């Protein structure tokens, strides 16, 4: 048993729910929310933007420190820092960005480090703003993470779409 409620089953594995992530993070507290990073941990929008605003800035502070000690992430790669008010922990994950013309093969690799944690919440990775087709970004998530994931994806409409979709 844990505290996610009000989510669709899509597998064994994997659930979603119509939901903004930091709302669904401050009522939850999980171990785990997954930050949708770019390789410099500059959280400027998207989920990451809204993420840090939630921490005061907190989030940008520690992750600043983090890149100056160990460089910037790989497209692919993660980091696990703080979860600050929102989460025990926060799992920086980047997907690649299609608006900056990086591999869209990548996002297998980038969902494979959800299977490092075994409860996450999380949102979609390299949709929205990271230019790739939201209901590809799901499907290689059903395909690739084995732990138990709860997606949220803020946009109803495209909730609507993802659900009525999904195979
Ligand atoms: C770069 C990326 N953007 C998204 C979509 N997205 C943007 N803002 C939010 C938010 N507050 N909550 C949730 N669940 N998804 C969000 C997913 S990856």
């Amino acid at each position: 048993v844990n505290s996610f409620s009000g989510y669709l089953k899509l597998t064994d594995n994997v659930y979603i729910k119509n939901a903004d992530i930091v709302e669904e993070a401050k009522k939850v507290k999980p171990t785990v929310v997954v930050n949708a990073a770019n390789v410099y941990l500059k959280h400027g929008g998207g989920v990451a933007g809204a993420l840090n605003k939630a921490t005061n800035n907190a989030m940008q502070v520690e992750s600043d420190d983090y890149i100056a000690t160990n460089g910037p992430l790989k497209v692919g790669g993660s980091c696990v820092l703080s979860g600050h008010n929102l989460a025990k922990h926060c799992l920086h994950v980047v997907g690649p960005n299609v608006n900056k013309g990086e591999d869209i093969q990548l996002l297998k690799s980038a969902y494979e480090n959800f299977n490092q944690h075994e409860v996450l919440l999380a949102p979609l990775l390299s949709a929205g703003i990271f230019g790739a087709d939201p209901i590809h970004s799901l499907r290689v998530c059903v395909d690739t993470v084995r732990t138990n994931v709860y997606l949220a994806v803020f946009d109803k409409n495209l909730y609507d779409k993802l659900v009525s979709s999904f195979l």
